[PDB]
């Protein structure tokens, strides 16, 4: 790993919902991972940088409204305009009972439901890079 | 390939802006296939599906506010559960100076830009599959 | 009509529902027409242009989360700085049972369900009028 | 006029931008138009309605980013299953310059500028029709 | 109190549901009693300004999909760059049934219910104030 | 403290702008807050419960597209059917200059940028109370 692990947290609310039962698409994870290379390419080399594509992505748990959801993210090489990437997706809290609108019941996911896997990858231009901006990543280094 | 192209066509309107400087995050497009991998799926089995993952997504032409965008899937193979499907995105309009915001003038993408290239898996459960529900699908078979 | 038609295609997802009862409002429509009709008015004259307003709307069937829609929409005369155009939309698919959130089946429409329909024009000022922009619409002339 | 005027007021916020430009869309006033409807169908037979259609949709001013906006909406005539109904759109604020992102000047519109009026017609099937339920629509009277 | 106060008055779509049970979140109040301080603002001395913060903000009662709602504000006393307000949510009118999705039975709230009462201010810098803008606010004064 | 911090972590995305100028609006803050406090309130006693008020929000420095944020919030006091929380909300990354669209150019802020704080009580009833749901809130308990 290069640099330290970035988590994004948060919440689906209804607003997230896509497909009908209060089914959240798969997409929303990838929006998701979008951000958090987003993130690591501004420690890295200061550019938000652009994204260049996944080499595999698997969705392998269901995320509905009301679950609250972590999503990891690490670079695993610097190459010379891209970095390699890892990307998790992790169901950590949930309602008990989707299919009853009315119960506001909900618990934590222990221990916590893989939802997605990829590996994607982010490239900065040679002109747009500037060095690490976050200490973590100040060992950071281009072949 | 095993029933018709799906083509989804829409705008790319300011509400689609994700990044700054109105760049459209990667994660519109795989939000769209989703939808097409759904229709697919409707035609094919009758169930609007899970999706399994993608393999080789490549994000080819960056996406801004103001593009017309088009999407076309289609099933390339259909499995037990599984199906596996080929995704394009393809740009055909848009702005002539996005980068200036009192610019109304657009044109066309004459040739159109390829701006993404995927192959995702979409699943439906056996006791889910209800066999072909448009026309073109109806003499899809699984193994 | 002037030039070729233009056609857009997507799905609704729980995020256009509107009333209750994963209702879609008629409003939807109207924003895709809206939509429509700038791609109309780049490939006539390269510029986004300014809707004027609407001769004609009716709304003739109702319309779900889970349904796919499509929309036309073509330009029956251009002016001096005005175009008059004619919009339909139309629904393809739609889940079987949208009163049980838990149903995943869905199914096409054969024949497909006319849901609108609308006359409608946009406004190019004269000095934003920059000759058509797409191969179709090439014999596309003013009075 | 039958009943009250309904009167809805709010701002458009950047989420509202749908062109280039900061610019919003026609239809996100009859979108607004659509609630007042609704409003007025809950006041007159208390229910949510099913809009048939629109005459004379006009958009006669440009609307942006920072406008403070009035949806004006009124029952003209009640019919047997259809009523129908006058609306009107109106800017009371504004930004002073929306073509400088870091002016924060604005200032209000008095007398307010009119950006669209129409005349749209809502349905109530009879047996949903339940009689007036806000107090000055007390007299209502289908034929 | 100075000026005359400011009332907001919309409604509440599926897109506004945050919680499951079409449950909307008290934020949602927030977010429109933000606008209604900037509608103040800019009626005051002409600028959007800044939310310095809230005293205190009470939510009274649910809010659902559905609802009609109106927020009111008004300057309560003008300061040197700041500006103490006060603001109210009240629901005027809801769905009979809001666990039946399919219901169409709506009616008004009479009396209207109080959802919301909040304390906030907000902050123009001296130099960007820039005097009344409103009539109703003309004898608005700094001490 | 009763129980752990919880970190919601992300970013703003244009989506996020609501004022012009890419200016996010106090209230996004508010909304994380509830999901933030939601988030508690299912460890601490397995229910989403309902948001009561807050006392005390300050914001205390703005927020832009393009800020990366953090959220958090923890349980200071559990009472009878309420919960007294505080929470605060800190910038970790931003754009170098956000009045230039096209420009890429982003880094961390080292140290964070507080940009709220609030204190604020949520409430479960009685018989919602259901315990603890996660470890790190086992000890938790009402007078
Ligand atoms: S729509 C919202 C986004 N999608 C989701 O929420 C789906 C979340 N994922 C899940 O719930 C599970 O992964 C589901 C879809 C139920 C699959 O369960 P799983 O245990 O993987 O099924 P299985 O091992 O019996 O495999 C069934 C068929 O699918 C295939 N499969 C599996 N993973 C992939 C993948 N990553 N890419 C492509 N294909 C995949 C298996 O080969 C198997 O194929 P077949 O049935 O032999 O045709
Ligand atoms: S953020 C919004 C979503 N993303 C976008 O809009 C990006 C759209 N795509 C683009 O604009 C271009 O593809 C950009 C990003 C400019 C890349 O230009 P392109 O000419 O493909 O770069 P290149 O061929 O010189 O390769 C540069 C480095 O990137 C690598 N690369 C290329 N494609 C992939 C891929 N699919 N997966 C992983 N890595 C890829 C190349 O190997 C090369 O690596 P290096 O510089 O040797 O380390
Ligand atoms: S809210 C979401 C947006 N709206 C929708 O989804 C509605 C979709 N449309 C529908 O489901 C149907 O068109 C509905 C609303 C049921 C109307 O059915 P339809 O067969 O047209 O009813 P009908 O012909 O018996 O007419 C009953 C009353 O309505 C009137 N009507 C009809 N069309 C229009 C129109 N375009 N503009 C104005 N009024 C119209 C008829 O004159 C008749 O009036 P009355 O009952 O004599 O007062
Ligand atoms: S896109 C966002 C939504 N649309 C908007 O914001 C547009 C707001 N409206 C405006 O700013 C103005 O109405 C604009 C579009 C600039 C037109 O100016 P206005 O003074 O109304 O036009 P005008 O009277 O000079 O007429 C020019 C041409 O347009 C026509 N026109 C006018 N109104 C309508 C109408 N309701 N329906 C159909 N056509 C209309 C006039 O006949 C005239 O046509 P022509 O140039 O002779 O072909
Ligand atoms: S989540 C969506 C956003 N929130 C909502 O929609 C909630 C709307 N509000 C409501 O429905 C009611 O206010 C609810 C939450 C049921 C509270 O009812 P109320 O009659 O105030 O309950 P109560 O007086 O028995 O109080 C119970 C406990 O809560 C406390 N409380 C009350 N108000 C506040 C407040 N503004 N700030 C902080 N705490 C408050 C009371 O002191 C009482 O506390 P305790 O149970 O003695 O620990
Ligand atoms: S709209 C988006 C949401 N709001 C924001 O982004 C605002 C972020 N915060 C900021 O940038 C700063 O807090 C701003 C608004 C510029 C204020 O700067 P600051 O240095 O705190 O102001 P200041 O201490 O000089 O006080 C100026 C006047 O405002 C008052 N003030 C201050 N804080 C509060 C508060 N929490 N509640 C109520 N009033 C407050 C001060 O008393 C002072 O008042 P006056 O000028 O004497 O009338």
């Amino acid at each position: 790993m290069v640099g330290k692990k970035v988590v994004h947290h948060l919440m689906m609310s209804a607003k997230d919902a896509h497909y009908t039962g209060n089914l959240v698409n798969g997409a929303r994870i990838v929006n998701q991972w979008g951000d958090v290379g987003t993130e690591l390419m501004v420690y890295v080399d200061g550019d938000i940088s652009l994204f260049l594509g996944y080499k595999d992505i698997e969705f392998t748990a269901p995320v509905y409204v009301g679950d609250f959801m972590e999503y990891h993210g690490w670079i695993e090489k610097v190459g010379n305009q891209s970095y390699t990437c890892k990307f998790e997706a992790w169901k950590v809290a949930k309602m008990v009972d989707i299919t009853n609108p009315q119960d506001t019941r909900a618990t934590a996911c222990e221990p916590p439901v893989l939802c997605g896997t990829a590996t994607g990858s982010l490239f900065i231009a040679k002109d747009n890079q500037r060095g690490p901006q976050e200490s973590s990543f100040k060992d950071a280094k281009h072949p």
